[PDB]
RNA sequence: AGCUUAUCACCCCGGAAUUGGUUUAUCCGGAGAUGGGGUCUUAUGGCUGGAAGAGGCCAGCACCUUUGCUGGCUCCGGUGC
């Protein structure tokens, strides 16, 4: 499912974690996608799409909290929002998601 | 009273697994650490003014007395379940 395609871009294309990075990354247009965990509060969430819509960047919502999102990416620690800098062999940018 | 001074807390850069900081007592970190640089409360503490002409310890003077003058030092530290 959506976990497998994340598990392939982890080493085929550069990416980033955290929140301050995602806000910084999309400023110059280097972000093609972001992922928002359901655990984050709406006010914290409401930033991302407003910055994303200014960059014409699609926003993908994640079914689950930040605890599980970090495991899906491949890091033992947890991540609230994930931004994809550029996809590799994966097709996360161009898919039903 | 002037200058100055701490934990805690917060801010800018930065980005983390070969996970790391860390209290006597294991909490914290992508809701962003460790690190580098700063801000803040001023309990407390330090120098200075108050204030050494104050207080204290000592030597001479002679006053049936009422009393005083001349004077010196009033300094530098250390440790602690």
């Amino acid at each position: 499912s959506i976990n497998q395609k994340l598990a392939l871009v982890i080493k085929s294309g550069k990416y980033t974690l955290g929140y301050k990075s995602t806000v910084k990354s999309l400023r110059q247009g280097k972000s093609k996608l972001i992922i928002i965990a359901a655990n984050t509060p709406v006010l914290r969430k409401s930033e991302l799409e407003y910055y994303a819509m200014l960059s014409k960047t699609k926003v993908y919502y994640f079914q689950g909290g930040n605890n599980e999102l970090g495991t899906a990416v491949g890091k033992l620690f947890r991540v609230g929002v994930v931004s994809i800098l550029e996809a590799g062999d994966s097709d996360i940018l161009t898919t039903l998601a």
